[PDB]
């Protein structure tokens, strides 16, 4: 009779990247169908989120990135403190881009070429001679990855990792791009940036000279043909407090089987960027996705409810 989640309050966490709200609320909706009372997501620093999940102050995140959060995940307790099954979002991507105009003009294919100060200066926006890379907010996993790579690739003398508010800085980068000036930035999918700056039209991805990621000395991001963009095909997982998942088998099953296409998050994130980014707007996007994928969503719910619970 009673749904398994009756009377149990769930506390989602995500970052203050509101482009994460859609996927987070999708999990919340499915949890509601299991009977849980789900609070609005807490938007917190990623590491605070991980420590909160480990202590039980939070229930789940839907934005556990591989490889970007590997080091935070392990440092916060790893598999001893967290439940993590399945893959919520497959086929995410990351890397460094420059505008296609400058890439084609100067035959720039690899970030190693920015070791030449004459090339790096093309991307200098503040007059100090160094290329200005639009990069990651303090505390993002991509902060560590970029800093690691700029050192490994002997780029710190010619490249500055510009940090602050990435979203705001990318508005400035796109505005500069539209002036026809050279730009240099890191981005990921899913996010709104790739809708505004498209590889093969506006920008190109740069390769890297060899694999290098923080915390994994044996990382290998090379494609079978020897190409290397610096990052693997990336994923997001649902991560839950381990004890909570053990006490909530229907929710644990749900977390293991949910999957959301990266294209759908990309599309939602673009709609936000285009002007529909309110809490109510995003709730509507979640409800529209469910309607368009109702059999699949219902299947998650029904398999979860059928767990040994």
């Amino acid at each position: 009779a009673d749904l398994p989640g009756k009377g149990i309050t769930v506390n989602p966490v995500q970052s203050t990247i509101t482009e994460e709200t859609f996927q987070t609320l999708l999990v919340s909706r499915a949890l509601e169908k299991l009977g849980y009372t789900v609070n609005k997501p807490s938007e917190v620093d990623y590491n605070v989120g991980y420590t909160s999940l480990a202590s039980g102050d939070a229930t789940f995140t839907a934005v556990n990135w591989t490889p970007l959060h590997d080091n935070m995940y392990e440092a916060a307790g790893g598999d001893k403190k967290f439940y993590r099954e399945g893959v919520f979002v497959n086929g995410a991507a990351q890397g460094y881009l420059i505008d296609k105009k400058t890439a084609d003009q100067y035959k720039i294919t690899n970030i190693a070429q920015l070791k030449d100060p004459k090339i790096a200066k093309l991307f200098d926006t503040n007059g100090d001679g160094k290329a200005d890379l639009t990069g990651c907010n303090p505390g993002w996993g991509c902060e560590g990855a970029i800093n690691h790579q700029l050192a490994a690739y002997e780029l710190t003398n010619t490249v500055t990792h510009n940090q602050g508010n990435y979203a705001a800085m990318m508005a400035d980068t796109i505005s500069r791009y539209k002036e026809g000036k050279p730009v240099f930035y890191y981005t990921w999918t899913p996010y709104w940036v790739s809708n505004e700056l498209k590889p093969g039209k506006d920008v190109v991805w740069l390769q890297v000279p060899f694999s290098a990621l923080p915390g994994d000395k044996n990382a290998d991001t090379k494609l079978p043909n020897g190409a290397n963009y610096g990052f693997p095909v990336s994923t997001m997982h649902i991560v839950a407090n381990k004890a909570w998942a053990e006490k909530n088998p229907a929710a644990a099953k749900l977390f293991a089987i949910m999957q959301l296409p990266v294209a759908d998050i990309n599309a939602q994130n673009a709609i936000m960027h285009d002007g529909k980014a309110s809490e109510g707007d995003i709730q509507g996007h979640v409800d529209g996705w469910i309607k368009a994928h109702q059999q699949q969503f219902d299947g998650w719910v029904n398999e979860a409810l059928a767990a040994q619970k």
